[PDB]
């Protein structure tokens, strides 16, 4: 099955109002960046941002220019016409929007509530799609908590069954209406909605997963924002997963979810993996075309998990551009972030900052040692390995944020699908090497093990080892004349074949 | 309130069947030896032991002569002549008759299963209290799986129900009937019903806390099987509470139950006050009135911590009785335990025992240093201890197992009155020393504490302290958004 190459599309309100594509100085990315060929190495194309408004149904952001909307729209759906395979989705949410303090968030938490609110909210989802011409919807509400997971479930049941009357209300089988959510790529923001996974995979068709941001300013030692394996020296953090209420023993706990551990793209994908019901195919991997930056780092190890000096506010309160060489920042008023285009551009200015690399994380970073400044990003390379990581861990795909920031040529976007689809690229002989795996155990992964069978009315040692009613259990204590199951004296370690 | 003290007495069937006054060859401890000034010690006898029948009814085991078992109680009962608040509770149960493996075992385990078996069963509890004149019910079971926790719940309940009936029916306002269990005093087994303490304890007027037997033959280290609190250089033990069906996170179970811990009665008293809904004065503290003994022992720490040839079967594997001095042990076959009585008895003949104390665990020990041979028990000294730990944290009193193991002259009963109600007894000045103290916290033992009201919209860091809901909570880690309770980034520490 083709992987799936899903690049997210950012364009602000004030792009649209304002939409052109011969001044990069207004619109830095137009999509008529994107040629019939790039069309091909794409399999969807999701339309950041719309929202949910006040009347709970969604909608473009009130100050968008309605006629240029849909412009710039049908410049994307028009790039159908060069691949069959591609859908333009458009993605609900995004961090402004939805996050817990922003703007709409009232909105998302009231939309999920009820049968009715639900059934309205869903209606105007598929409504939209068809006024502007998607192809599917995706939902990026960063991040429904706790108590709103169930009426968020129920909103993509939804959503699910209106979709697919959709596709046969359109006679679209051959390209039938999909529904995506975009989720946490760490196990904070995850902790939220983890005990629910498998209900929340089961009505999309991917979970694309956010991870990167693993790492930032807001954070006090310096790291990669997204590492694929964990590196010993890097710093460690409390695994919040441990607080979802699975109601999981302290063992059971304590095996699935190791702690500390390394925030990396292996962990969160593993994670998405140890729960049973959802599906690798299903997984998604996000990468990002942008880095973080940091200043005030100390020398010695390329600026690698350092304290630094960097605000962690938003937005930048000072005006003081510390990275040198970003225009872009000067543009965008925020020295601590950079998209690849620019990051590139500063590797050609001559400006001092040495390209590394760590062979355990799989990722290179800049690191400028007469300023002091370091910078976390992803490219060309430590895509390979990703890469390979999708097609071993039989992935879904992978998602990028955001089109936007990848070069003129599009190299970023090119060497995805040049790794998974280009006859003369192999990579038989990557090296993974021997950064850390994420090898959490839980109730919902356990291995085939193999065991006698127990026996009722014999007492067992601590450590016995038994199967029953088809696990194979162990004992946390000794002297059990309990059966296995009965009573918290036995853990489940294992399946029986 | 007066403290209870509450006394188990048992006699086999055998002493009754051949009852006698008048041949300690035959009886060891008539009824006699309870003396009025002895009564008047006493709040409550718990007569041990009845059992469940294959009728599923509460019975007196089926060897039993009747006659001589009416005449044996009736003793018991006549003694509330001489002490108007005392009660004469029976005893269903015991390790033989209801332990996992036990003789009765499937009895217990059905006569709880329905509606109907349980009403039968209550029913028939009530019945024999009231045909024999027993003044209450007292369970032990030991102990029901998690799985039969709830039909356990239901028929306490219903006994309950029943006994508070009788009560008004009855005229017994000023001394009602009771309901009592006696729980496990130690995690493991205590870890089967832990989680369901709360309607456990609801129907009681006490659990009795069998904190005691926590050390044995089936350990692989000699240790004391009563220490109040821990020694650092003794053994120590998982904490199966961490395994309870609690549906708590892992920072609420690793709060609740650090791992491993020392197995010392402070520990189960604060296990069963982290609790919410298991009040303090429900809470009876168990003693043993008599000792666990070990052989092969070796020298260096007085016998305790140490390796051990002792066999671990249930009868003892044997005819050798390595006790020496112990003539007790010859009677019932087993030198592994011998009564406060006999160990008198074997320090008064000086056979080169030496008495010696702990002052972490607060108990006494004897240690042989010819044989090899170590002996864990209580006396009126550990005593002291244990009585003014029951008055700080308000427990409801002590129970102890069992009477018939005191000595004639009644001196460990003696010490546990004195010490909660002698006008001229003075522990203010008892030092409780350095021993380890259980440092759980949960639901029920939530210290009180004082934060800034949670402000909806607010942010806050890692280890940030606020109030609601009637709670202080901290945060797991940094950056939180959303209200206690929530949003799992908070934890519950500490209230009003
Ligand atoms: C409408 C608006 O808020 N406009 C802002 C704009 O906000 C952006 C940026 O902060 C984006 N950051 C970066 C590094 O691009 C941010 O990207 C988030 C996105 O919200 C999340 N959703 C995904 N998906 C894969 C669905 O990934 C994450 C990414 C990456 O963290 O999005 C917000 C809007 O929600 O920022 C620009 C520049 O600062 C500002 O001028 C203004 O246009
Ligand atoms: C019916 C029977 O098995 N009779 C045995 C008798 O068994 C006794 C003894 O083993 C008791 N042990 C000691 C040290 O006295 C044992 O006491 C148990 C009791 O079952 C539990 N219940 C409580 N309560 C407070 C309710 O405490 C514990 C104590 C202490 O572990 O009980 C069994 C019967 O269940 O043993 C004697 C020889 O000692 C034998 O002759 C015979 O009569």
């Amino acid at each position: 099955t083709r992987k799936a190459v899903i690049g997210y599309y950012f364009i602000p309100t004030n792009q649209i109002n304002n939409y052109t594509e011969t001044d990069t100085s207004v619109v830095p990315f137009p999509v008529s960046n994107i040629t019939p060929a790039k069309a091909k190495q794409l399999t969807h194309i999701n339309f950041s941002f719309l929202d949910i408004n006040s009347n709970l149904e969604c909608a473009w952001d009130p100050a968008t220019n309605d006629a240029k909307a849909r412009d710039v729209v049908n410049r994307l759906t028009a790039l159908k016409a060069h691949n069959p395979s591609l859908r333009i989705m458009f993605s609900i949410g995004g961090w402004y929007y939805s996050n817990d303090l922003g703007v709409s968030h009232a909105n998302y938490v009231n939309a999920v509530k009820t049968p009715a609110s639900r059934a309205k909210f869903a209606q105007s989802c598929v409504r939209i799609m068809k006024d502007y011409g998607f192809d599917g919807v995706d939902i990026n509400w960063e991040y429904p908590q706790a108590a709103e997971v169930d009426g968020f479930i129920a909103a993509l049941q939804e959503i699910r069954t209106l979709l697919n009357q959709q596709t046969i209300t359109d006679g679209r089988q051959a390209l039938p209406y999909q529904l995506t959510i975009a989720g946490a790529g760490g196990a904070f923001f995850l902790s939220r909605y983890y005990s629910k996974l498998a209900q929340i995979v089961a009505p999309l068709d991917y979970i694309n997963l956010m991870t990167y941001d693993l790492a930032g300013p807001w954070e006090k030692v310096t790291n990669h924002q997204a590492a694929l394996f964990g590196d010993a020296a890097g710093p460690t953090f409390y695994n919040a997963l441990r607080e979802a209420n699975l109601g999981w023993s302290w063992e059971e706990l304590t095996r699935a979810f190791p702690s500390p551990f390394s925030l990396t793209v292996d962990a969160a994908v593993q994670q998405h993996l140890m729960m049973e019901g959802v599906p690798s195919a299903k997984i998604v991997m996000g990468v990002p075309f942008y880095g973080r930056a940091f200043k005030g780092v100390s020398g010695g190890n390329g600026g690698q998990y350092s304290s630094h000096s960097t605000p962690g506010e938003d937005p930048y309160p000072s005006t003081d551009y510390w990275l040198v060489g970003c225009e872009e920042c000067v543009r965008d008023k925020d020295p601590r972030i950079a998209s690849y285009r620019q990051l590139e551009q500063m590797l050609q200015g001559n400006y001092g900052y040495q390209r590394l690399w760590n062979d355990k994380t799989k990722t290179p970073y800049l690191y400028h040692a007469q300023n002091g400044l370091f910078v976390t990003y992803d490219d060309a390379e430590s895509f390979k390995y990703k890469a390979k990581y999708i097609k071993q861990q039989q992935l879904g795909g992978v998602m990028f944020w955001h089109l936007g920031q990848d070069n003129r040529n599009g190299d970023l976007l090119a060497a995805l699908d040049r790794y998974f689809n280009a006859a003369d690229y192999d990579d038989s002989q990557l090296d993974m090497g021997t950064g850390l795996r994420y090898t959490g155990v839980g109730p919902g992964n356990l291995p085939i093990m193999t065991a006698p069978a127990y026996v009722p009315g014999t007492t067992y040692a601590q450590g016995a080892l038994v199967s029953y009613q088809g696990y194979v259990w162990q004992t946390k204590w000794g002297y059990i004349t309990s059966a296995p199951g009965s009573d918290s004296a036995w853990l489940k370690v294992g399946r029986v074949a």
